[PDB]
């Protein structure tokens, strides 16, 4: 067993691979994500930071955070406005650099 430093050069082939992201957040694999799994990425993500027990407070003047996310994303994802985003229509919003 070798480990070596490696060392990259002109930066392999291997272009990013935004399409596994897309599948992992498929729950169930309906090839588009609704306001049902966004809502619950939401609220999750908190999961990996905040943490809430049984108190009602610290989680609403945070509740800024919420909104920014759920606009920029229904903003800057949202390609037909339809409440519903493909892999087609959403590759675009990624794929086209000029954005």
């Amino acid at each position: 067993l070798k480990e070596v430093w490696e060392e990259l050069d002109g930066l392999d082939p291997n272009r990013f691979n935004p399409k596994t992201f897309f599948i992992l957040h498929d729950i169930n694999s309906d090839g588009v994500l609704d306001e049902q799994e966004l809502e619950a990425l939401f609220t999750k993500e908190l999961e990996k930071v905040y943490d809430p027990k049984n108190e009602e407070d610290d989680m609403r003047e945070m509740e800024e955070e919420r909104l920014r996310m759920r606009e920029h994303v229904m903003k800057n994802v949202d390609t037909n406005q339809d409440r519903l985003v493909t892999l087609e229509e959403f590759l675009a919003s990624t794929q086209r650099k000029e954005f």
